[PDB]
């Protein structure tokens, strides 16, 4: 008839069994599968949230740091020292700091600035205002962070409740507070959860630390868990701290079977109600009110108290889990009870003292099963991840009631281990918080940023402002005009080449050409068949040849001979070998030309280079190689550079295309120039194109004061050290080296694999045009980034993929803008020597880096749009090759080799 | 003896490189088969060399197809038109009729311009000839390249491949294109309906006679094959019911240099030569186009080394496709071929003799026979994988095939069906060809997406009216600002629909209310109990506390003494709880409902709004019935001091903190507004000095007509079967408690209709409140997978499949969307009517707000502040959340009330 067996009948819906247990654990263990997945983390409940913490601390760590912890019982400041290599060692001071009703249920701003005014104290007394100490930031509330120096918070818990933080960044707040009060500065580097800074401070001293575990005002854990399981980061090497976040367990109605009328009426008088209801049933803040609730329910009864009810029991908050604690010791607890309740004025009689026992039995240990059976689901995920019969592991925990409770411990350990029994734990108390571990995490993070201060400094020398593109805009025009002026031409870098052809195609084009191309990626001898008139049609073909690098920086007589003989191979293949034809000669090198078929190479380019050919005309070292053979006739009716014949063949559809623009291996423009501005050819009728040779722009140090290191680098290694400077900031032969440099660089400063330069990164062109598109491209994604560096035999990381990736943008992007400021001059001149407000003008473009590169073209017009503002410019892709263009300007000789 | 080779054993060590055994083709379809795994995967897509790419197309024919319908063929041998007729159901059985219309190279190869003006054109003329330009007939577009198709009716050109290349048409939609020409020429319509591949009106014309149809094979000009695939495998589609026909392009498998090991120099200078040099790999050792040329390859370069024609070499031999696949074909004849030979090689001008017609003989039949095996060595790869989606040991199927080569050549089907069955010997294999073409089935296809498009035109049509243009938006206003003045003017107090009534809070927060107070809220989501204290020292503070109490709604609709009997045992009950039992104090009665108030502290109800309806109330003063429920207690006192508005409660509260918010904004379970008005303006209150809240009883609006302009079907519906039918007609296109019944109405409708929920109306969506402002803002977050979306639905009870969870998910936004413009409407004349007012060129002014459907909607107040920024764009209006209730705010007004009074 005890009054021991009523009570565990009255509260029988508390005393959970172990198959209950058993399954509260089952349900948390698919919870935190909803959480980690990117399917269902937008409704999961348990927000198994990204820390950005890798592991726990590994000896390395050195350095001086403030830590805040605020969210707990108490709001803290430490400075932890810690040094190594020697001797022996990790100091630490702290102060705790009130923060009132006020604070805490205020404005932000008013928490914030309440914060960086203890912080501003703290440091005062101490003088380390200057002492210029990193920062670390334990603030115990759910936040959503992309990187460890950004806490966005989810929503408040506990007894917090400021208004201004929900959805902000409390580093970014914390940081106004700090600038608001000039007093100093403080360098926030990191925000931690207290279950990460305790597992951090345990693991400090026991490498099997996996776990972070807190049972005070809240409750909550953290665990180490494989990155290939954590949907929403990208990768999947290692590992990573998760916030499980578990006090927000069955928010979504899922443990309704377990919570009695208890829990709902401790919910509804809450400052989150509907919130952290798990939390609800097994931290310190609401166990105390759990026992009152059920007292004045028995007392209502008068199962208590012979039924005498006072406003003191009645009242809110009146009964503490201190006194919960207390009343559960083992040879004072009775007497507690008994002072307690007499204080709360019900006159307790002796079995009263026993029965109020046995209901603060009932609560914590209720409290002590639910953590149980949520902490063994994270051990059977801990064990499965690892692939292991049985599973030894460190729990580090922190917290008030866990700390002071007298039963509760013991009871919540062996409740676990017979949830448990594959697994083997060690707990591990942590004495003194979280400071330590908040300060590991803080010299890691520390580290790290000061890594990513030194690539953007390196990385800023490639960033051009709208000012910078219109002062490269503004050298191109001045450079432009001194090439065409007769008395400037010989000492100008930029050439402005007539190529004799004095207009867009007219429609009177007819016959039967040969052609040939080469220069660019692939050479080719080309047939295209021109008919005029009525029905206009235009019918090419074609065949690749290669031709070794041997020839190509042989002998020019080699490069020639190995010309002639594909061209026969060629008039062979289109059944056409015997009959004398004319032939268009596309040859992108710069050519002093005095008619449409003379051609005096000026210098060579990209990466040709063959002998004896400097100074000649092309045109005659073709007719020698074709005489040479003595097995066909041919008549070269035209030199052309493949600018001129790009804007040919894309005006012979569109009358307003007066600019031609190449980027593939080496980049240039053409333009119509009025003849009035021509001085090096005599006479003023009319207009004629111009071979820029834009290339050399910078050759006379012009551009030195944007040109990098690396970008010092590739031209002083190059074939043709000192020139085409522009071009080597801008095209597919070149771009690639200039990130291979700056991809050397961060290697040997560690910051990119693992500071081991190989074999692969020292080999010239591992960059070409269409691995640096695919890098480049949105349609990847890291993984896919990742296995391209690998193919190309780079041991390269996500992290050293997401830097590679952010390279190979700077460099393309400030191509793009380069190129943009130069096409800009060119629209402007023509524009504004017209005498034209709005111009609009075609330019016919090809190049496979222009073809490929999937952000290059769209940064460009942009560019173009953005400084020539009264142009607007239309680019039309080439998609045939240049050969229609060397045609239709082949007929043009024919027509005039016949007068 | 010791035997010693002949011509043949010759070559066949000549071109050994090309004499594949089943060694080299089981690693061959190995490789292809880890490359169509790669396909499909999301991982490994990106640079995949066969795209495996998705035709929308999720089954072979059923028989319900029926109608007429055009077809255009473009990109084989044949540019052919045609007319397809079927309705079995009724009598007549499918009836083919079809054209073909010469394209010249200067077309295949001038600009896309030309080339679609060419294809419409020739439709035209197709169309006049037949005397149809006047039907309406669905058309279907096989096109033969690859393409990328996010639906049926777009082909957006991955890449030209076999004989065309015209200009400006890669990475455009060809439907784009075709359509542009089509308009451009004047002479008729089209309605294109769909664009599928060679491959997929060959597997669908196949499979409308045999309904084990699975693959879709050619082997013409090109080569190509498509198969049905489990949508559980196609990552880039999102859904993982039934299945999905899959296109290949195979032709590009090892671009990438994955079979550099079998290409041969001949492939190299194939390559070399050919339109699209890096491309289409595989498909330049197997088809039409090229095997001729290979052949001639050959043959040059015996003829360079002295083993044919004892050396002679003539320019006929030299030139580009002088030797092509009909010769191969011809040539390997069983009677006539070596004779056939003869003819060819003399044509050639290389005097052939006896031993050389054996000879280029053999190598036709090495080349033809090479390109047999690796067809069977792909298709033996998409067999296997059909038999492990199957899960049985051995799968039985038909393979609809096409193609001039195959169908001509006089040894080819033979040896590829052969190495096919060796190479897959679990495999039971039918090959049917189809005799006439891809129209057929390409008719069967745009059959299918012509029905689904007149469905999907149709919930457009619905969903359009729910769409407000920006000067209906704007008339809302117009007619919102005409209303606030009727019911400002004394006289005007009945079409005055829109109450404006007077709160009696005669300005915002002062710093100087202090004191302990006792509030209620009732009217929102929670009925709640609570302790303001606000102190103002140089310290300004605000403390408080509350309870939750549940009403049962035995007492909602129950009576009003037995519903103020209740409100006041939770009094009690919250004293005790705060300790403070006892004390008389005052209170501040935040009721969420409309009231005619003589002053601050007496308020009488004029309608039960939202979900309430206790009896005996409507007529009553609040503080009256509040005062009784007091006394019958005959337990504690306290002193009533006001009857509030949650408007102007929130409104309040946050001016408490902020003097330019001077207007309130309630969104939750029912919707209103508040906003200081001058005096002179405010004609039923005496007084014409100052300023005064004015509770505007929003809702209203709408109740006299004024709206019937945009409510629809679906709001007429809510309405009726409402707890206040004809009532609060806005606040019913707005509000969280409504919204979802006008979702409700109209998917029931749809699935009446039969567009979704295989068209049973369940139990489920038969039941009120099944969309609530929770599931609502789930459902159209921003985050949100579509696997997702159909889990939560399904989570309610519905048996929602991928797709029905994309038409629910786009009623859910285009009812929400409405909702937060018709609210900023409202708010763009109060804004405008405060600048207004005060004679402002400009305003400055700040909205308190609060409620669920504010705080949890993924879009609300994002459109609805885009709203009130286009329509009153002299008004620069910042909106402030209220986070902790109206409480404070009506605390505050409770510290005016004890001023004004004990004065
Ligand atoms: N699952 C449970 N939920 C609530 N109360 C429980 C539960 N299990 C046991 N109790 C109570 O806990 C007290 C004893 O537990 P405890 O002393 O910690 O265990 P023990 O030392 O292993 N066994 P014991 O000999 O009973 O003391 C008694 O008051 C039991 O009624
Ligand atoms: N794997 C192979 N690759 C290339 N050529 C092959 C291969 N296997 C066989 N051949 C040749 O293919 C020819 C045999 O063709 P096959 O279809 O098997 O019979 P057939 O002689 O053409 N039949 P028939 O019509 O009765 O005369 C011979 O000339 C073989 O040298
Ligand atoms: O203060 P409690 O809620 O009892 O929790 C105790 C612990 O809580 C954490 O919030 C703090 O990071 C710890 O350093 C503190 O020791
Ligand atoms: O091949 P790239 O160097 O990228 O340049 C690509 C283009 O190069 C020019 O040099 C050729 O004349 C064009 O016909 C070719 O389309
Ligand atoms: O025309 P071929 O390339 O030889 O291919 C044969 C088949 O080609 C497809 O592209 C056409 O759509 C079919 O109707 C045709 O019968
Ligand atoms: O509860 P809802 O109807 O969503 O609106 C929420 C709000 O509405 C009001 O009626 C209450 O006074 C506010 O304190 C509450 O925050
Ligand atoms: O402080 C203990 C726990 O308290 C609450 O659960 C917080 O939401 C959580 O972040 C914290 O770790
Ligand atoms: O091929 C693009 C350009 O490459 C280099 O710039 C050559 O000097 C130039 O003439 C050619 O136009
Ligand atoms: O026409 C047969 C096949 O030819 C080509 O390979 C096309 O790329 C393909 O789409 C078509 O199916
Ligand atoms: O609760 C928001 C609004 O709900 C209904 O519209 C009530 O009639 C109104 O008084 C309240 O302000
Ligand atoms: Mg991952
Ligand atoms: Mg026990
Ligand atoms: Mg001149
Ligand atoms: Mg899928
Ligand atoms: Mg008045």
């Amino acid at each position: 008839d005890d009054q021991v067996k009523k009570i565990d009948k009255y509260l029988y819906a508390m005393r959970l069994s172990d198959e209950t247990l058993i399954d509260i654990m089952t349900r948390f263990r698919k919870e935190m599968k909803n959480g980690l997945s990117r399917d269902f983390n937008p409704t999961a409940t348990v927000k198994m949230l990204p820390t950005f913490v890798r592991s726990i601390p590994d000896g390395s760590e050195k350095g001086d740091f403030i830590a805040l912890d605020l969210g707990g019982s108490s709001f803290r400041i430490l400075r932890v020292q810690v040094n190594h290599e020697k001797n022996q060692n990790v100091h630490m001071e702290s102060e705790v700091y009130d923060t009132p009703e006020n604070i805490v249920h205020g404005s932000g701003s008013q928490l914030f600035d309440h914060v960086a005014e203890c912080l501003g104290d703290f440091m005062e007394k101490r003088k380390i205002k200057d002492k210029k100490l990193p920062v670390g930031f334990t603030f115990s509330f759910p936040c959503q962070q992309s990187k460890i120096d950004e806490a966005i918070l989810i929503t408040w818990t506990k007894r917090f409740k400021a208004s201004g933080v929900e959805g902000a960044d409390v580093v970014k707040l914390l940081n106004k507070a700090i600038k608001k009060r000039g007093d100093y500065d403080a360098n926030i580097v990191a925000v931690v959860n207290d279950t990460v800074g305790t597992m951090m401070t345990c693991g400090y001293d026991d490498q099997h630390c996996e776990v972070g575990l807190i049972i005070g005002t809240g409750t909550n854990a953290c665990y180490m868990e494989e990155l290939r399981h954590i949907d929403l980061v990208e990768g999947d090497e290692g590992r990573m701290c998760i916030n499980t976040e578990w006090g927000a367990f069955g928010d979504d109605g899922s443990l309704e079977d377990i919570r009695t009328e208890f829990d709902r009426e401790i919910d509804r008088g809450s400052l989150n109600p509907g919130k952290q209801l798990f939390e609800k049933m097994v931290s310190g803040m609401y166990l105390g009110e759990l026992v009152r609730l059920i007292l004045v329910k028995m007392a209502k009864e008068g199962l208590l108290f012979e039924g005498r009810i006072t406003p003191e029991l009645l009242t809110r908050g009146k009964f503490n889990t201190s006194d919960v604690s207390a009343i559960e010791k083992n040879k004072e607890g009775l007497h507690n009870a008994k002072e307690i309740l007499t204080r709360l004025g019900v006159e307790p009689s002796d079995d009263d003292c026993v029965s109020v026992q046995h209901v603060c039995t009932i609560v914590s240990f209720r409290s002590a099963n639910l953590v149980a059976a949520t902490l063994g689901a994270i051990l059977n995920r801990l064990r499965d991840n690892k692939g292991t019969p049985r599973l030894r592991t460190t729990v580090g925990v922190d917290g008030s009631l866990y700390k002071t409770h007298p039963q509760y411990s013991r009871r919540f350990h062996k409740t676990l281990r017979r949830l448990v029994p594959d697994s083997d734990v060690r707990f591990l108390l942590s004495e003194s918080g979280s400071g330590k571990g908040a300060a590991m995490v803080t010299a890691v993070a520390y580290r790290l940023a000061e890594q990513h201060r030194q690539i953007e400094e390196t990385l800023a020398h490639f960033h051009l402002t709208k000012d910078m593109l219109l002062e490269v805009k503004k050298r191109m025009r001045a450079e432009m005009e001194l090439g065409l002026r007769k008395q400037t031409h010989n000492n100008a870098v930029v050439k402005m080449l007539p190529s004799f052809v004095r207009r867009t195609p007219d429609g009177t084009e007819n016959g039967d050409f040969l052609a040939l191309d080469l220069g660019g990626t692939n050479f080719r001898v080309l047939l295209v068949k021109i008919r005029s008139g009525k029905k206009r049609t235009v019918e090419m073909h074609n065949k690749i040849y290669a031709i070794p690098i041997e020839i190509m920086q042989g002998t020019g007589e080699e490069l020639f001979d190995h010309i002639v003989s594909c061209i026969s191979d060629f008039l062979d293949y289109m059944g056409i070998k015997g009959p004398r034809m004319p032939l268009g000669f596309t040859f992108s090198f710069p050519c002093q030309q005095t008619s449409l078929d003379a051609g005096i190479l000026i210098t060579w380019t990209k990466g040709f280079k063959a002998t004896d050919c400097v100074g000649h005309d092309v045109v005659t070292l073709l007719r020698d190689a074709i005489k040479r053979r003595e097995e066909f006739d041919l008549d070269v009716v035209a030199v052309v550079n493949d600018t001129v014949g790009t804007m040919m063949t894309c005006a012979y559809e569109e009358p307003t295309c007066e600019v031609g623009l190449i980027v593939g291996t080496g980049s240039n423009a053409c333009y119509m120039e009025e003849m009035k501005n021509v001085e090096m050819v005599e006479g003023d009728q009319g207009q004629m194109c111009i071979n820029m040779e834009w290339g050399a722009f910078g050759d006379n140090g012009c551009l030195d004061d944007i040109r990098t290191h690396y970008d010092r680098l590739v031209n002083e290694y190059s074939l043709n050290a000192g020139k085409q400077r522009y071009e080597k900031m801008i095209s597919g032969m070149y771009l690639g080296e200039i990130v291979r440099n700056i991809l050397i660089d961060f290697t040997k400063k560690g910051f990119l694999f693992r500071g081991q330069i190989s074999e692969t990164l020292k080999t010239r062109g591992i960059f070409e045009t269409k691995f640096l598109s695919q890098i480049e491209s949105d349609r990847l994604a890291l993984l896919q980034v990742r296995a391209i560096l690998q193919q190309l035999g780079l041991n390269s990381t996500c992290d050293d993929s997401i830097l590679v990736k952010t390279v190979c943008g700077v460099v393309s992007r400030r191509a793009a803008q380069l190129c943009g400021a130069g096409m800009a001059a060119v629209v402007d001149k023509i524009r504004e020597n017209r005498g034209l407000d709005r111009l609009n003008v075609t330019v016919g473009v090809d190049g496979t880096l222009y073809k490929l590169h999937p952000h290059f073209s769209r940064i460009m017009h942009q560019t173009v749009k953005e400084l020539s503002p009264k142009c607007n410019v239309s680019f039309l892709l080439s998609e045939d090759g240049s050969g229609k263009g060397a045609a239709l300007i082949t007929a043009v000789g024919v027509r005039l080799r016949t007068e």
